[PDB]
């Protein structure tokens, strides 16, 4: 899905830690983990950044945090957990394909970055 | 109550004051009393779900709807230079509401780890 390292990943180009797929969005741990446990949901399609996610995106969007839930639960995290996504330079947004992280296993802080 | 039973609830339903952004049928979006970044924002459902971890597979589009109205609202606020959108779940998470929000912040640089 797209020019981005997330599009090989998607394509099974290059390895990754992968914690569920279907038709639609891969879930799968992120190679620079911030937290004991900490992974990605990305859709498919090549939404480049949420700032150009277009109205009929509105279910996509929400699978990917449905999805997002399940893993987190799946994983353990029954403590909680935070949902990240990140927008822009001052979002300080590493790859241009939209990606929701999950974070947790250790008291995340105030703020959030 | 239409809102449930949280200040968030109290906010829906126009009993305790907010600045509110943007409103319709599925959410709210208002800024928060205590902001981390120059701009602020939380937006929330209308419908009481009380995080994350227990929404429905049928609340998929209500989940979305909050995102799509999260980047909406930051695009007419001005944050032409990004933003953070942030769920906190439970107790490792930060909770402090259980009432699910979407948090929007922006207008500086945000640093990583997000917390
Ligand atoms: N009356 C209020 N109006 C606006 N924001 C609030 C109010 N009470 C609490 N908050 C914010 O709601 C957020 C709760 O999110 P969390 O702590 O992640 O559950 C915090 O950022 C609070 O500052």
């Amino acid at each position: 899905g797209g020019d981005t390292i997330f599009g090989k990943i998607i394509r099974k180009e290059i390895p990754a830690k992968i914690i569920f797929e279907d038709d639609r969005c891969l879930a799968f741990h992120d190679i620079s983990p911030q937290a004991p446990t900490h992974f990605l949901v990305i859709p498919k399609k090549h939404i480049s950044q949420i700032s150009v996610a277009e109205d009929d995106d509105e279910s996509l969007l929400g699978h990917l945090m449905i999805v997002g839930k399940k893993c987190a639960a799946d994983l353990g995290l029954n403590k909680g957990y935070r949902m990240v996504v990140n927008e822009g330079s001052d979002g300080g947004q590493s790859v241009y394909h939209v990606h929701l992280a999950v974070l947790g296993g250790r008291q995340m802080h105030w703020p959030p970055g």
